[PDB]
Protein backbone atom coordinates (compact mmCIF):
# COMPACT_ATOMS: atom_id res chain seq x y z
CA UNK A 1 0.00 0.00 0.00
CA UNK A 2 3.02 2.17 0.23
CA UNK A 3 4.26 3.51 -3.19
CA UNK A 4 7.83 2.11 -3.45
CA UNK A 5 9.97 1.94 -6.47
CA UNK A 6 13.64 1.02 -6.66
CA UNK A 7 16.17 0.94 -9.81
CA UNK A 8 18.33 -1.89 -10.57
CA UNK A 9 21.99 0.14 -11.13
CA UNK A 10 24.10 -2.60 -13.46
CA UNK A 11 27.30 -2.43 -15.48
CA UNK A 12 26.25 -4.51 -18.72
CA UNK A 13 27.93 -5.90 -20.45
CA UNK A 14 27.99 -7.15 -24.85
CA UNK A 15 26.82 -10.63 -23.05
CA UNK A 16 23.42 -10.48 -23.21
CA UNK A 17 23.01 -13.70 -21.23
CA UNK A 18 25.51 -12.84 -18.84
CA UNK A 19 23.48 -9.34 -18.26
CA UNK A 20 19.90 -11.09 -18.21
CA UNK A 21 21.06 -13.11 -14.78
CA UNK A 22 21.99 -10.12 -13.16
CA UNK A 23 18.80 -8.38 -13.79
CA UNK A 24 16.68 -11.56 -12.94
CA UNK A 25 19.01 -11.74 -9.47
CA UNK A 26 17.71 -7.91 -9.53
CA UNK A 27 13.93 -8.26 -9.91
CA UNK A 28 14.56 -11.40 -7.06
CA UNK A 29 15.83 -8.90 -4.64
CA UNK A 30 12.98 -5.87 -5.44
CA UNK A 31 10.27 -8.72 -5.06
CA UNK A 32 11.95 -9.28 -1.33
CA UNK A 33 12.07 -6.10 -0.65
CA UNK A 34 8.31 -5.39 -2.03
CA UNK A 35 9.29 -2.86 -4.62
CA UNK A 36 6.25 -1.94 -6.85
CA UNK A 37 7.54 -0.76 -9.94
CA UNK A 38 11.80 -1.79 -10.88
CA UNK A 39 13.71 0.68 -13.01
CA UNK A 40 16.69 -0.42 -15.08
CA UNK A 41 18.99 1.98 -17.38
CA UNK A 42 19.32 2.09 -20.79
CA UNK A 43 21.62 -0.46 -22.53
CA UNK A 44 20.37 -3.29 -20.06
CA UNK A 45 20.49 -5.51 -22.40
CA UNK A 46 24.30 -4.86 -23.57
CA UNK A 47 26.65 -1.93 -24.23
CA UNK A 48 29.10 -2.68 -27.55
CA UNK A 49 32.18 -1.46 -29.23
CA UNK A 50 31.02 -0.17 -31.98
CA UNK A 51 27.82 0.33 -34.42
CA UNK A 52 29.00 -2.60 -35.96
CA UNK A 53 28.92 -4.92 -33.18
CA UNK A 54 25.73 -2.64 -31.53
CA UNK A 55 23.77 -4.20 -35.04
CA UNK A 56 25.11 -7.44 -34.56
CA UNK A 57 23.89 -8.16 -30.28
CA UNK A 58 20.40 -6.24 -31.02
CA UNK A 59 19.13 -9.50 -33.17
CA UNK A 60 19.77 -11.71 -29.82
CA UNK A 61 17.78 -8.82 -27.99
CA UNK A 62 14.54 -9.97 -29.29
CA UNK A 63 15.46 -13.29 -27.23
CA UNK A 64 16.86 -11.44 -24.42
CA UNK A 65 13.11 -9.98 -23.82
CA UNK A 66 11.16 -13.35 -24.15
CA UNK A 67 13.30 -14.89 -21.70
CA UNK A 68 12.96 -11.59 -19.72
CA UNK A 69 8.85 -11.61 -19.61
CA UNK A 70 9.13 -15.56 -18.51
CA UNK A 71 11.31 -15.06 -16.09
CA UNK A 72 9.02 -11.91 -14.78
CA UNK A 73 5.82 -14.45 -14.78
CA UNK A 74 7.60 -17.10 -12.82
CA UNK A 75 9.70 -15.00 -10.36
CA UNK A 76 6.10 -12.94 -9.50
CA UNK A 77 4.35 -16.54 -9.25
CA UNK A 78 6.60 -17.74 -7.08
CA UNK A 79 6.49 -14.69 -4.93
CA UNK A 80 2.72 -14.45 -5.02
CA UNK A 81 2.89 -10.83 -5.65
CA UNK A 82 3.52 -8.48 -8.80
CA UNK A 83 6.58 -6.59 -10.31
CA UNK A 84 6.37 -3.97 -13.20
CA UNK A 85 9.57 -3.66 -15.18
CA UNK A 86 10.67 -0.99 -17.13
CA UNK A 87 14.23 -1.56 -19.02
CA UNK A 88 16.05 -0.09 -21.61
CA UNK A 89 17.07 -2.37 -24.46
CA UNK A 90 18.55 -2.18 -28.20
CA UNK A 91 15.70 -3.02 -30.68
CA UNK A 92 16.85 -4.71 -34.18
CA UNK A 93 15.26 -3.42 -37.27
CA UNK A 94 11.93 -5.12 -38.15
CA UNK A 95 10.90 -6.46 -41.24
CA UNK A 96 9.29 -3.32 -42.90
CA UNK A 97 12.83 -1.91 -42.19
CA UNK A 98 14.53 -4.26 -43.72
CA UNK A 99 12.63 -3.67 -46.82
CA UNK A 100 12.87 0.12 -46.61
CA UNK A 101 16.36 -0.39 -46.79
CA UNK A 102 16.75 0.85 -42.15
CA UNK A 103 19.36 -1.20 -40.39
CA UNK A 104 19.23 0.91 -37.53
CA UNK A 105 18.63 -0.06 -34.30
CA UNK A 106 16.10 1.39 -31.89
CA UNK A 107 16.71 2.53 -28.81
CA UNK A 108 13.77 1.16 -26.74
CA UNK A 109 12.38 1.41 -23.17
CA UNK A 110 10.43 -1.10 -22.24
CA UNK A 111 7.32 -1.03 -19.61
CA UNK A 112 6.32 -4.87 -18.53
CA UNK A 113 3.51 -5.64 -15.94
CA UNK A 114 3.95 -8.86 -13.71
CA UNK A 115 2.18 -11.28 -16.46
CA UNK A 116 5.35 -10.30 -18.84
CA UNK A 117 3.15 -8.20 -20.79
CA UNK A 118 4.56 -5.23 -22.51
CA UNK A 119 2.23 -2.12 -21.97
CA UNK A 120 4.84 0.63 -23.65
CA UNK A 121 7.67 0.39 -26.00
CA UNK A 122 9.18 4.57 -26.29
CA UNK A 123 12.00 4.94 -28.48
CA UNK A 124 14.26 7.40 -27.46
CA UNK A 125 13.92 10.74 -29.38
CA UNK A 126 16.74 12.97 -28.98
CA UNK A 127 20.07 11.65 -30.52
CA UNK A 128 23.58 13.15 -30.75
CA UNK A 129 24.29 14.79 -33.48
CA UNK A 130 27.54 16.83 -34.43
CA UNK A 131 28.73 17.86 -37.55
CA UNK A 132 31.59 20.49 -37.22
CA UNK A 133 34.40 17.00 -35.89
CA UNK A 134 31.71 14.82 -36.85
CA UNK A 135 29.72 11.95 -35.00
CA UNK A 136 26.31 11.20 -36.17
CA UNK A 137 24.54 8.78 -33.36
CA UNK A 138 21.90 9.06 -36.26
CA UNK A 139 23.88 6.93 -38.55
CA UNK A 140 22.99 4.23 -36.50
CA UNK A 141 20.30 4.37 -34.23
CA UNK A 142 16.45 5.40 -35.91
CA UNK A 143 15.29 7.96 -33.44
CA UNK A 144 11.58 7.90 -32.10
CA UNK A 145 8.40 9.39 -33.85
CA UNK A 146 6.71 9.87 -30.41
CA UNK A 147 6.05 11.65 -27.25
CA UNK A 148 4.74 8.27 -25.29
CA UNK A 149 1.34 8.32 -23.30
CA UNK A 150 1.17 8.81 -19.84
CA UNK A 151 1.51 4.69 -17.79
CA UNK A 152 -0.92 3.75 -14.82
CA UNK A 153 1.54 1.79 -12.65
CA UNK A 154 0.61 0.49 -9.34
CA UNK A 155 2.56 3.90 -7.99
CA UNK A 156 1.44 6.73 -9.73
CA UNK A 157 1.60 8.16 -13.37
CA UNK A 158 4.67 7.83 -15.74
CA UNK A 159 6.47 9.37 -18.44
CA UNK A 160 9.26 7.56 -19.62
CA UNK A 161 12.38 9.22 -21.24
CA UNK A 162 15.72 7.83 -22.05
CA UNK A 163 19.15 9.60 -21.45
CA UNK A 164 20.02 12.10 -23.69
CA UNK A 165 16.21 13.68 -23.51
CA UNK A 166 16.98 14.64 -20.54
CA UNK A 167 18.55 17.75 -21.58
CA UNK A 168 15.81 18.54 -23.61
CA UNK A 169 13.52 20.31 -21.20
CA UNK A 170 10.05 20.73 -23.21
CA UNK A 171 9.95 16.98 -23.65
CA UNK A 172 9.93 16.58 -19.72
CA UNK A 173 7.49 20.01 -19.49
CA UNK A 174 4.69 17.96 -22.64
CA UNK A 175 4.74 15.08 -20.28
CA UNK A 176 3.30 16.51 -17.00
CA UNK A 177 0.82 18.32 -19.11
CA UNK A 178 -0.14 15.14 -20.05
CA UNK A 179 -0.42 13.99 -16.24
CA UNK A 180 2.83 12.62 -15.03
CA UNK A 181 3.74 12.10 -11.82
CA UNK A 182 7.06 10.57 -12.02
CA UNK A 183 9.64 10.89 -14.99
CA UNK A 184 12.00 8.21 -15.47
CA UNK A 185 15.53 8.49 -17.39
CA UNK A 186 17.54 5.83 -17.58
CA UNK A 187 20.97 6.19 -18.86
CA UNK A 188 24.37 5.64 -19.03
CA UNK A 189 26.75 8.90 -19.23
CA UNK A 190 30.70 9.21 -19.36
CA UNK A 191 32.59 9.97 -16.62
CA UNK A 192 33.02 13.74 -17.66
CA UNK A 193 29.93 15.00 -18.35
CA UNK A 194 28.07 12.34 -15.52
CA UNK A 195 30.28 14.29 -12.87
CA UNK A 196 28.99 17.51 -14.50
CA UNK A 197 25.41 17.22 -15.16
CA UNK A 198 23.97 14.02 -14.18
CA UNK A 199 22.57 15.43 -10.81
CA UNK A 200 21.97 19.13 -12.10
CA UNK A 201 19.76 17.46 -14.43
CA UNK A 202 17.82 14.96 -12.99
CA UNK A 203 16.96 17.95 -9.73
CA UNK A 204 16.36 20.36 -12.65
CA UNK A 205 13.57 18.15 -14.38
CA UNK A 206 12.18 17.11 -10.83
CA UNK A 207 11.66 21.04 -9.80
CA UNK A 208 10.58 22.16 -13.27
CA UNK A 209 7.66 19.42 -13.64
CA UNK A 210 7.22 19.24 -9.95
CA UNK A 211 7.57 14.95 -10.08
CA UNK A 212 9.86 12.31 -8.72
CA UNK A 213 12.58 11.66 -11.11
CA UNK A 214 13.99 7.75 -11.46
CA UNK A 215 17.34 8.10 -12.64
CA UNK A 216 18.48 4.45 -13.18
CA UNK A 217 21.98 4.28 -14.70
CA UNK A 218 24.92 2.17 -15.57
CA UNK A 219 27.67 2.49 -13.30
CA UNK A 220 31.27 1.01 -13.83
CA UNK A 221 33.74 -0.18 -16.78
CA UNK A 222 32.02 -2.05 -19.39
CA UNK A 223 33.56 -5.68 -20.17
CA UNK A 224 32.58 -4.85 -24.21
CA UNK A 225 34.78 -8.07 -24.96
CA UNK A 226 32.76 -10.51 -23.23
CA UNK A 227 30.77 -12.43 -26.25
CA UNK A 228 34.27 -13.34 -27.71
CA UNK A 229 41.21 -1.25 -27.11
CA UNK A 230 37.98 0.08 -27.26
CA UNK A 231 37.05 1.43 -23.45
CA UNK A 232 33.45 2.11 -21.71
CA UNK A 233 33.12 3.66 -18.56
CA UNK A 234 29.61 4.76 -17.12
CA UNK A 235 29.35 7.46 -13.95
CA UNK A 236 26.47 5.72 -12.62
CA UNK A 237 25.44 7.50 -9.43
CA UNK A 238 21.45 5.89 -10.12
CA UNK A 239 19.31 8.08 -7.47
CA UNK A 240 15.63 8.75 -7.33
CA UNK A 241 14.54 12.12 -6.72
CA UNK A 242 11.47 14.18 -4.76
CA UNK A 243 9.03 17.24 -6.83
CA UNK A 244 11.06 19.46 -4.22
CA UNK A 245 14.97 18.33 -5.57
CA UNK A 246 15.22 16.42 -2.78
CA UNK A 247 18.00 13.58 -3.17
CA UNK A 248 15.74 10.54 -1.35
CA UNK A 249 17.92 7.53 -2.41
CA UNK A 250 21.30 7.49 -4.30
CA UNK A 251 23.52 4.84 -4.92
CA UNK A 252 26.07 3.75 -2.62
CA UNK A 253 29.16 4.97 -4.51
CA UNK A 254 31.63 2.48 -2.10
CA UNK A 255 30.81 -0.67 -4.34
CA UNK A 256 30.59 -1.49 -7.99
CA UNK A 257 28.21 -4.62 -7.54
CA UNK A 258 24.88 -4.68 -9.12
CA UNK A 259 22.41 -2.98 -6.26
CA UNK A 260 19.40 -1.89 -5.72
CA UNK A 261 18.49 1.87 -4.92
CA UNK A 262 14.65 2.05 -2.86
CA UNK A 263 12.77 4.61 -2.33
CA UNK A 264 8.67 5.25 -0.90
CA UNK A 265 7.62 7.79 -3.06
CA UNK A 266 5.51 10.33 -0.64
CA UNK A 267 2.74 10.99 -3.12
CA UNK A 268 0.65 13.38 -0.65
CA UNK A 269 3.65 15.94 -0.33
CA UNK A 270 3.44 16.13 -4.00
CA UNK A 271 -0.05 16.72 -4.03
CA UNK A 272 0.76 19.50 -1.27
CA UNK A 273 3.96 20.84 -3.81
CA UNK A 274 1.77 20.76 -7.16
CA UNK A 275 -1.13 22.65 -5.15
CA UNK A 276 1.23 25.18 -2.99
CA UNK A 277 2.82 26.69 -6.49
CA UNK A 278 0.70 25.45 -9.41
CA UNK A 279 2.71 25.92 -12.17
CA UNK A 280 0.61 24.28 -14.76
CA UNK A 281 -1.90 26.68 -14.12
CA UNK A 282 0.27 29.78 -14.57
CA UNK A 283 1.91 28.90 -17.93
CA UNK A 284 1.00 32.20 -20.48
CA UNK A 285 -0.68 29.28 -23.25
CA UNK A 286 -1.34 33.33 -24.72
CA UNK A 287 2.58 33.56 -25.38
CA UNK A 288 3.83 29.98 -26.20
CA UNK A 289 0.97 28.35 -27.02
CA UNK A 290 -0.78 25.06 -25.69
CA UNK A 291 1.87 22.43 -26.46
CA UNK B 1 3.47 -36.76 -21.68
CA UNK B 2 -0.08 -38.41 -22.44
CA UNK B 3 -1.79 -35.57 -25.03
CA UNK B 4 -4.49 -34.45 -22.93
CA UNK B 5 -7.04 -31.40 -24.01
CA UNK B 6 -9.66 -30.23 -22.44
CA UNK B 7 -12.95 -27.81 -23.67
CA UNK B 8 -14.27 -26.27 -21.04
CA UNK B 9 -17.81 -25.58 -22.13
CA UNK B 10 -20.60 -23.18 -20.42
CA UNK B 11 -23.35 -20.13 -21.08
CA UNK B 12 -21.53 -17.09 -20.85
CA UNK B 13 -24.00 -14.00 -18.99
CA UNK B 14 -23.73 -10.49 -19.40
CA UNK B 15 -21.81 -10.72 -16.27
CA UNK B 16 -18.03 -10.63 -16.04
CA UNK B 17 -17.25 -11.75 -13.12
CA UNK B 18 -19.96 -14.14 -12.57
CA UNK B 19 -18.04 -15.97 -16.01
CA UNK B 20 -14.87 -16.19 -14.33
CA UNK B 21 -16.03 -17.75 -11.46
CA UNK B 22 -17.39 -20.39 -14.19
CA UNK B 23 -13.84 -20.49 -16.02
CA UNK B 24 -11.82 -21.02 -12.66
CA UNK B 25 -13.87 -23.87 -11.58
CA UNK B 26 -13.60 -25.49 -14.84
CA UNK B 27 -9.93 -25.23 -14.67
CA UNK B 28 -9.36 -26.34 -11.36
CA UNK B 29 -11.19 -29.25 -12.65
CA UNK B 30 -9.37 -29.61 -15.67
CA UNK B 31 -5.95 -29.59 -13.71
CA UNK B 32 -7.85 -32.42 -11.49
CA UNK B 33 -8.18 -34.54 -14.80
CA UNK B 34 -4.47 -33.66 -15.65
CA UNK B 35 -5.60 -31.60 -18.69
CA UNK B 36 -2.43 -30.22 -20.25
CA UNK B 37 -4.23 -27.29 -22.57
CA UNK B 38 -7.72 -26.19 -21.57
CA UNK B 39 -10.01 -24.57 -24.61
CA UNK B 40 -12.70 -21.91 -23.95
CA UNK B 41 -15.00 -21.15 -26.70
CA UNK B 42 -15.51 -17.69 -28.24
CA UNK B 43 -16.83 -14.98 -25.93
CA UNK B 44 -16.09 -16.46 -22.55
CA UNK B 45 -16.04 -12.77 -20.96
CA UNK B 46 -19.09 -12.14 -21.72
CA UNK B 47 -22.45 -11.96 -24.51
CA UNK B 48 -24.14 -8.57 -25.00
CA UNK B 49 -27.81 -7.52 -25.78
CA UNK B 50 -26.68 -5.25 -28.29
CA UNK B 51 -23.27 -3.41 -30.10
CA UNK B 52 -23.39 -0.56 -27.44
CA UNK B 53 -23.63 -2.88 -24.46
CA UNK B 54 -20.70 -4.97 -26.14
CA UNK B 55 -18.95 -1.52 -25.89
CA UNK B 56 -19.22 -1.00 -22.41
CA UNK B 57 -18.92 -3.70 -21.33
CA UNK B 58 -15.84 -4.77 -22.93
CA UNK B 59 -13.96 -2.25 -20.79
CA UNK B 60 -14.59 -4.62 -17.51
CA UNK B 61 -12.67 -7.27 -19.82
CA UNK B 62 -8.89 -6.23 -19.23
CA UNK B 63 -10.02 -6.43 -15.45
CA UNK B 64 -11.11 -10.00 -16.36
CA UNK B 65 -8.16 -11.06 -17.78
CA UNK B 66 -5.46 -9.53 -15.29
CA UNK B 67 -7.66 -11.41 -12.46
CA UNK B 68 -7.38 -15.04 -14.64
CA UNK B 69 -3.83 -14.89 -15.01
CA UNK B 70 -3.45 -14.42 -11.50
CA UNK B 71 -6.07 -17.67 -10.84
CA UNK B 72 -4.00 -19.08 -13.04
CA UNK B 73 -0.82 -18.83 -11.45
CA UNK B 74 -2.60 -19.95 -7.92
CA UNK B 75 -4.55 -22.84 -9.14
CA UNK B 76 -1.32 -24.27 -11.09
CA UNK B 77 0.83 -23.54 -8.09
CA UNK B 78 -1.66 -24.84 -5.52
CA UNK B 79 -1.72 -28.05 -7.89
CA UNK B 80 1.70 -28.61 -8.11
CA UNK B 81 0.97 -28.99 -12.12
CA UNK B 82 0.66 -26.68 -15.36
CA UNK B 83 -1.78 -25.79 -17.54
CA UNK B 84 -2.39 -23.46 -20.74
CA UNK B 85 -5.96 -21.90 -21.73
CA UNK B 86 -7.01 -20.80 -24.80
CA UNK B 87 -9.59 -18.39 -24.31
CA UNK B 88 -11.94 -16.02 -27.11
CA UNK B 89 -12.95 -12.47 -25.34
CA UNK B 90 -13.48 -9.07 -26.54
CA UNK B 91 -10.98 -6.10 -26.41
CA UNK B 92 -11.64 -2.52 -25.63
CA UNK B 93 -10.22 -0.39 -28.54
CA UNK B 94 -7.01 0.71 -27.94
CA UNK B 95 -6.04 3.93 -26.89
CA UNK B 96 -4.84 5.29 -30.26
CA UNK B 97 -7.75 3.03 -31.95
CA UNK B 98 -9.89 6.38 -30.42
CA UNK B 99 -7.88 8.39 -31.12
CA UNK B 100 -8.68 7.51 -35.03
CA UNK B 101 -12.59 7.02 -34.25
CA UNK B 102 -12.64 3.24 -33.86
CA UNK B 103 -14.89 2.62 -30.83
CA UNK B 104 -14.89 -0.65 -31.82
CA UNK B 105 -14.34 -4.02 -29.79
CA UNK B 106 -11.75 -6.93 -30.54
CA UNK B 107 -12.83 -10.27 -31.16
CA UNK B 108 -9.67 -11.62 -30.01
CA UNK B 109 -8.80 -15.54 -28.85
CA UNK B 110 -6.02 -15.46 -26.03
CA UNK B 111 -3.28 -18.64 -25.32
CA UNK B 112 -2.08 -18.20 -21.83
CA UNK B 113 0.43 -20.50 -20.30
CA UNK B 114 0.59 -22.21 -16.62
CA UNK B 115 2.68 -18.23 -15.47
CA UNK B 116 0.18 -16.28 -16.42
CA UNK B 117 1.86 -15.39 -19.63
CA UNK B 118 -0.22 -14.21 -22.91
CA UNK B 119 1.58 -16.27 -25.56
CA UNK B 120 -0.50 -15.33 -27.99
CA UNK B 121 -3.11 -12.26 -29.13
CA UNK B 122 -5.46 -13.88 -32.66
CA UNK B 123 -8.19 -11.04 -33.79
CA UNK B 124 -10.46 -12.49 -35.64
CA UNK B 125 -9.93 -12.29 -39.16
CA UNK B 126 -13.22 -13.24 -40.62
CA UNK B 127 -16.82 -10.80 -40.23
CA UNK B 128 -20.03 -11.29 -41.22
CA UNK B 129 -20.99 -8.46 -43.60
CA UNK B 130 -24.35 -8.41 -45.29
CA UNK B 131 -26.69 -6.22 -46.89
CA UNK B 132 -29.23 -7.91 -48.86
CA UNK B 133 -32.66 -5.47 -49.99
CA UNK B 134 -35.32 -6.50 -47.86
CA UNK B 135 -33.23 -8.38 -45.30
CA UNK B 136 -31.25 -9.90 -44.19
CA UNK B 137 -28.86 -6.69 -42.96
CA UNK B 138 -25.81 -7.30 -40.29
CA UNK B 139 -22.22 -5.27 -40.45
CA UNK B 140 -20.31 -7.38 -37.82
CA UNK B 141 -17.14 -4.89 -38.77
CA UNK B 142 -19.30 -1.50 -37.72
CA UNK B 143 -18.75 -2.58 -33.96
CA UNK B 144 -16.18 -5.10 -34.51
CA UNK B 145 -12.86 -4.37 -36.12
CA UNK B 146 -11.13 -7.02 -38.03
CA UNK B 147 -7.45 -8.28 -37.74
CA UNK B 148 -5.05 -8.20 -39.81
CA UNK B 149 -2.96 -11.36 -39.75
CA UNK B 150 -2.30 -15.12 -39.56
CA UNK B 151 -1.63 -16.27 -36.22
CA UNK B 152 1.52 -17.96 -35.45
CA UNK B 153 1.63 -21.32 -34.75
CA UNK B 154 1.40 -22.46 -30.61
CA UNK B 155 3.83 -25.27 -29.33
CA UNK B 156 1.68 -26.55 -26.99
CA UNK B 157 2.77 -29.17 -23.88
CA UNK B 158 0.83 -31.02 -26.87
CA UNK B 159 1.35 -30.34 -29.86
CA UNK B 160 1.64 -27.33 -32.77
CA UNK B 161 -2.06 -25.12 -32.65
CA UNK B 162 -3.34 -22.88 -35.07
CA UNK B 163 -5.83 -21.03 -33.11
CA UNK B 164 -9.00 -19.93 -35.30
CA UNK B 165 -12.67 -17.85 -33.72
CA UNK B 166 -16.08 -19.43 -34.64
CA UNK B 167 -16.50 -17.72 -38.22
CA UNK B 168 -12.96 -18.72 -39.73
CA UNK B 169 -13.99 -21.88 -39.59
CA UNK B 170 -16.12 -21.31 -43.23
CA UNK B 171 -13.22 -20.41 -45.21
CA UNK B 172 -10.91 -23.36 -45.49
CA UNK B 173 -8.36 -21.40 -47.04
CA UNK B 174 -6.91 -20.07 -43.49
CA UNK B 175 -7.16 -23.73 -41.80
CA UNK B 176 -5.31 -24.90 -44.89
CA UNK B 177 -2.47 -22.09 -44.65
CA UNK B 178 -2.29 -23.41 -40.93
CA UNK B 179 -1.39 -26.76 -41.65
CA UNK B 180 0.86 -24.94 -44.15
CA UNK B 181 2.40 -23.31 -41.38
CA UNK B 182 2.99 -26.42 -39.37
CA UNK B 183 -0.48 -27.07 -37.06
CA UNK B 184 -1.12 -30.01 -35.87
CA UNK B 185 -4.27 -29.07 -33.77
CA UNK B 186 -6.98 -26.43 -34.98
CA UNK B 187 -9.00 -24.68 -32.48
CA UNK B 188 -12.54 -22.66 -33.62
CA UNK B 189 -13.69 -21.01 -30.43
CA UNK B 190 -17.25 -21.01 -31.25
CA UNK B 191 -21.14 -19.32 -30.50
CA UNK B 192 -23.35 -20.69 -33.10
CA UNK B 193 -27.12 -20.09 -33.53
CA UNK B 194 -29.35 -23.24 -33.47
CA UNK B 195 -29.99 -22.94 -37.03
CA UNK B 196 -26.74 -23.07 -38.65
CA UNK B 197 -25.22 -24.94 -35.59
CA UNK B 198 -27.39 -28.17 -36.24
CA UNK B 199 -27.02 -27.86 -40.07
CA UNK B 200 -22.87 -27.25 -40.57
CA UNK B 201 -21.04 -27.11 -36.96
CA UNK B 202 -20.16 -30.49 -36.90
CA UNK B 203 -20.07 -31.02 -40.49
CA UNK B 204 -18.00 -27.74 -40.66
CA UNK B 205 -15.61 -29.20 -37.57
CA UNK B 206 -14.89 -32.76 -39.33
CA UNK B 207 -14.41 -31.24 -42.87
CA UNK B 208 -11.21 -28.82 -41.70
CA UNK B 209 -9.57 -31.85 -39.72
CA UNK B 210 -9.80 -34.19 -42.59
CA UNK B 211 -8.93 -31.38 -45.12
CA UNK B 212 -6.10 -30.41 -43.09
CA UNK B 213 -5.35 -34.07 -41.50
CA UNK B 214 -5.40 -31.87 -37.81
CA UNK B 215 -7.33 -32.61 -34.71
CA UNK B 216 -9.88 -30.11 -34.59
CA UNK B 217 -10.82 -28.48 -31.06
CA UNK B 218 -14.73 -27.41 -31.25
CA UNK B 219 -15.44 -25.45 -27.77
CA UNK B 220 -18.68 -24.03 -27.75
CA UNK B 221 -21.19 -21.61 -26.21
CA UNK B 222 -24.01 -24.04 -25.31
CA UNK B 223 -27.67 -22.22 -23.86
CA UNK B 224 -29.84 -19.24 -23.35
CA UNK B 225 -27.41 -16.68 -22.17
CA UNK B 226 -28.75 -14.45 -19.76
CA UNK B 227 -27.60 -11.12 -21.49
CA UNK B 228 -29.12 -9.30 -18.77
CA UNK B 229 -26.77 -10.71 -15.58
CA UNK B 230 -25.05 -7.41 -14.87
CA UNK B 231 -28.41 -5.24 -14.63
CA UNK B 232 -33.43 -9.89 -26.14
CA UNK B 233 -32.79 -13.76 -26.23
CA UNK B 234 -29.69 -15.63 -27.40
CA UNK B 235 -29.54 -19.16 -27.64
CA UNK B 236 -25.92 -21.11 -28.40
CA UNK B 237 -26.15 -24.56 -29.90
CA UNK B 238 -22.97 -25.93 -28.52
CA UNK B 239 -22.36 -29.21 -29.09
CA UNK B 240 -18.68 -28.96 -27.77
CA UNK B 241 -16.55 -31.61 -29.42
CA UNK B 242 -12.84 -32.78 -30.47
CA UNK B 243 -12.29 -34.48 -33.58
CA UNK B 244 -9.31 -36.35 -34.93
CA UNK B 245 -7.41 -36.38 -38.03
CA UNK B 246 -9.53 -39.50 -40.04
CA UNK B 247 -12.92 -36.75 -38.80
CA UNK B 248 -13.77 -39.48 -35.98
CA UNK B 249 -15.07 -37.58 -32.95
CA UNK B 250 -12.95 -38.31 -29.98
CA UNK B 251 -14.89 -36.88 -27.24
CA UNK B 252 -18.54 -34.58 -27.36
CA UNK B 253 -20.61 -32.21 -24.80
CA UNK B 254 -23.08 -33.70 -23.17
CA UNK B 255 -26.79 -31.97 -24.58
CA UNK B 256 -28.62 -33.25 -21.22
CA UNK B 257 -27.62 -30.32 -19.42
CA UNK B 258 -26.54 -26.90 -20.04
CA UNK B 259 -24.05 -27.19 -16.84
CA UNK B 260 -20.70 -26.39 -17.10
CA UNK B 261 -18.99 -29.44 -17.92
CA UNK B 262 -15.30 -30.28 -19.02
CA UNK B 263 -14.75 -32.41 -22.73
CA UNK B 264 -11.38 -34.07 -22.46
CA UNK B 265 -9.80 -36.37 -24.90
CA UNK B 266 -6.54 -37.92 -25.18
CA UNK B 267 -4.87 -37.29 -28.60
CA UNK B 268 -2.95 -40.02 -30.59
CA UNK B 269 -0.43 -38.18 -31.77
CA UNK B 270 1.86 -41.30 -33.66
CA UNK B 271 -1.79 -41.98 -35.03
CA UNK B 272 -1.54 -38.45 -37.02
CA UNK B 273 2.35 -38.89 -37.90
CA UNK B 274 0.85 -42.37 -39.85
CA UNK B 275 -2.20 -40.64 -41.42
CA UNK B 276 -0.03 -37.90 -42.73
CA UNK B 277 2.41 -39.96 -44.41
CA UNK B 278 0.39 -42.35 -45.55
CA UNK B 279 -1.81 -39.58 -47.55
CA UNK B 280 0.60 -37.03 -48.19
CA UNK B 281 -1.91 -34.03 -49.09
CA UNK B 282 0.46 -31.66 -48.80
CA UNK B 283 2.90 -32.89 -51.25
CA UNK B 284 0.28 -33.40 -53.84
CA UNK B 285 -1.13 -30.26 -54.59
CA UNK B 286 -0.82 -28.29 -57.71
CA UNK B 287 1.31 -25.46 -56.81
CA UNK B 288 2.08 -24.77 -60.44
CA UNK B 289 -1.50 -24.35 -60.52
CA UNK B 290 -2.54 -22.59 -57.47
CA UNK B 291 0.56 -21.00 -56.51
CA UNK B 292 1.74 -20.64 -52.44
CA UNK B 293 -0.52 -19.51 -50.27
Amino acid sequence: NVARIGIGQLCSSSNLKQNLEVVKSLIKKALDQDVKVLFFPEATDYLSRNAEHSKKLASQTPEFISELQSAICQLTKAAGKPIDISIGIHMPPSEVNTKNGDSRVKNVLLYINSNGEILQKYQKLHLFDVDVPILKESNSVQPGSEIPSIINTPVGKLGSCICYDIRFPELSLKLRSKGAQILCFPSAFTMKTGEAHWELLGRARAIDTQSFVVMPAQQGEHDVYADEAVKRISWGHSMIIDPWGRILSAADLTTHDPQLIIADLDIEAQDKIRRDMPLWAQRRRDIFGDF
